[PDB]
């Protein structure tokens, strides 16, 4: 079952990187405790959408495309990801990573029900590396 | 039984409204929070008399009788609306939806008892659209031009809030703002992205490589 | 008091139309005086660029949120 | 049996390529018109050299061998080509597109006996794109403004000109149009266009309102 | 002469109007042709600022009477 | 029998009106002392010629046909009208209102000859209604 | 079987409506003469296309989408239309009017075959008529 | 002659590359001489806002069409 | 002292970097660390212009001899 | 047996290269006299760090490593270099003919020991090339 995260924790997160910036320790803190539990992607996508501004969202979302590409990358160099399966039936692709598969566009719900919990830390820990990356590169 | 909404709840979303502005995405999350479970009438006007300014809140009222007078022409158009009942003697008047009908004017708990889940849902997605048109109302793309001191991330966050918070089409906002990162952004920039070795077909990407080869100053 | 309230060169319209309003309902006037009130001071207050857009309004502007609604559609953006 | 083409009609497209330019839709017609038979490398060579001046001739030299090169890749993607045949010994070289080939160099007979008709169309429709290429590269819509002594018409002439003839994809023209229509166009045609009692949805209704209700002077 | 009317910079439009309507009235003109002959040296004289604000009618005035009216109500109190 | 309106009066009008204008209370009342006696058609549209410049007879001649015409509203709206009769033969169209009907075109004695008192009472006041509006809106 | 009008001819027009104008008389009599035949809907609106400016050619489309909006009102109020047939399986749409009915987008030769010469001289007369209103709005 | 041949201060590129292009080819010089002193003269000519242009080039241009296309992408629209 | 040293307005290019690498190899610097010092002392000082040409090198320099390359060949000729 | 350049040489050259410059064909003229034995890759190295500024000498060995990598493409081209042997143990690396290989790095007599004569003639028209590369750039 899906819970989400709560607004009013949201909203100090914005305001904390309204007022330190996105590349102050603090801020980097805050990210890694907002991103403790594994999260599914609407809920990363979303958080990203509020606490970023347009321009750096669109950074993060090129930033985010391909640190999950590399991981799709080393999942197909071996079948033993804690994302994939034994089978070949069990190869997961972007589309079930960026949340674009079938039964999980828009769904949150279909989301957590379909997504392992594999694929819920590898997408969590792409989208940490990816804010890095656009945090070193805003300012 | 009709509980009223808690005044710090409110509190916050009224200084939320006041600082962020009405069209913040924030904002409108807030908004959808406290939407969450169905109004009654009552709810509703007393949340935009608190939240809204005046004359923000004559627009809202406007609005507001626009959208129920839709959806009571969608239901006088349709027998099987959740607000409506199988005979005529449900059919829901706008007397009933606005809370001015027999024995629900200025009384919550007669309201809560005569009203219907459908009339409460249908009122509450209406005082959304409302909301969301006057926010659109109350506060140009072409307009926007990188000022000679100013730093690229603060004018592609100036240009990418202005062009998606406007009136195009969602599939041209991308192209919209990529020929105009290449026609604005001063000259200096101008020549940094028409000379990109590869073809940048995405802001994000054209943000990113501005960052990379910008000139440090 | 609301007689006094006038539009400031730099401010905004929605800004006058507040404390118009606030000025105006938070008064002495009966409540069936506001609305003819604020309409006049929305007409001869809020200076004369918007005081014109007003007038030369094809339609008859007969509600204060009607003369909102059409001023911020046809204001000069700046 | 090879026939050249009239140099009257060469003349005359020359001049037509002269006075309207290599981009005007006239101009393009033109050239579909001279390119309605297949044609042997000579022909298009030679009316190339003819109608365009050194540094375009330059630049689709250039486009037409990229373009050819595309073709020969596509066709030792697939031996079923037009232009090649089903054995080995039938694979087209690009000797033999661009006219360089034994028993072809300088001579428009022997070309036209070896040369096999989906030759001939495939080196036509390569031709035509790297004509339309150079075209469009010899030759800014977020940049045009209505002048203040300018005419409407003219302004809306030149504005719909460079929109259409430029990067945006084809769905997102009239929606840029209309929003340039309304933030250029200097403030009195703004201030017509934004009270305007009906809602204008399409560039050639605003062209006709604005027509209508302009202050004649 | 009707068709030498102009309306001066500092005149109010009934004053011009007024002439207008006169010269035309007491000219040599058919009765059939005094009406349009009238509106249409309403909408090119009557100086650029009127001639805008009669351009820019949402309505469509057909009549001396009803232009006048219009111009009236909308005009630049000055 | 058809009695004209002394010229000594409308002269003594037509300067009233053009030295304190349309709009004063004394003008107003001396406006209604000549609209004592229920008018023809032909008196009040002479009587105006006369007071009333070019363009403010022009703005008087639109009002005087609007406001003919909500009376002709309201008598199709109520069978009843001291213009109207009980059958439908005796409907009053805007054409014997403005004197524009058969028999009465320039002529004021045939006029008054098929004209109703409740017809005359009825211009009379719309003619009132309109020069008041015409007043309002000149000044 | 579609013939083409020659570009000559079109190119001749064209330096015709650039030099001339597009209201002078004989601009209008070059226009009547090209206009002679009756041109199926790819034909006009290529002419119009080239030989008219950007601006010009949307005004057109719009005035030619009113005036064929208005035959097929007046066509839906009379079965008897060269255009219609008897029955009600031959009434014209305004896709077939436009070319845009299925088996004619593109293509005039299927766009030659299908329609009716009463639907050509309709749509002929219409387009001149459209750019008579179009000519008399631009100067 | 070629080596008189400037861009003018308001020419565009194009018709100075065509000029430059036509005098070099239509001159004395040997067939396998002319691409070198075409691309010398881009270089050299072509006054200094494309040489600079020219000269910052990321890429190596070793070739007159490569040059105009690379200048006609990065050109400042003017 | 290396962190002091600014390309002056006048200077060639050759000059300050003769003079930054011999004021940084001359110093109390551990041998590994002169490289990076070097490079990001060409990237900060070195005024705007070849800055601003080093910055918008499409390949990356890793190396103060590439460095110096790079700025040789493009560099503004004045 | 390794036999150092005389310093009153090297000291004449040095002088030469800072009068005349770098490119002077006298200049090139003194490189290429004392250029004329096959140098051990220490004595050119210490050569170009006497000779040459600080700059001109990172670009001269940027040039000698890719000149000496053409050469040693053009060897593992051909097993028939002077510098390498018929079977595959004798294939030259770049740690070799830089003077980095084991035994060598910092000893010249060592260097002396283990080069082949066609080694040393490899590096020391490299360097000439390379020194050519260089004067060019710098003026």
């Amino acid at each position: 079952a899906w819970t989400p995260l709560e607004p009013k924790l949201i909203t100090r997160l914005a305001d904390t990187v309204r007022t330190k910036g996105l590349r102050s320790p603090i801020t980097m803190a805050e990210v890694e405790a907002l991103m403790s539990s594994p999260l599914l992607p609407h809920d990363v996508t979303n958080l990203m959408r509020v606490i970023l501004g347009p321009a750096p969202y669109a950074l993060w979302m090129d930033a985010w495309g391909v640190q999950l590409q590399t991981v799709i990358a080393a999942a197909t160099r071996d079948p033993r990801h804690p994302a994939n399966g034994q089978g070949r039936g069990e190869r997961t692709n972007l589309n079930r990573l960026k949340g674009l598969a079938d039964g999980m566009v828009g769904n949150p719900q279909g989301q957590a029900a379909l997504l392992r919990p594999g694929e819920l830390v590898a997408i969590t820990a792409s989208a940490l590396q990816a804010f890095r990356e656009v945090a070193r590169l805003a300012e």
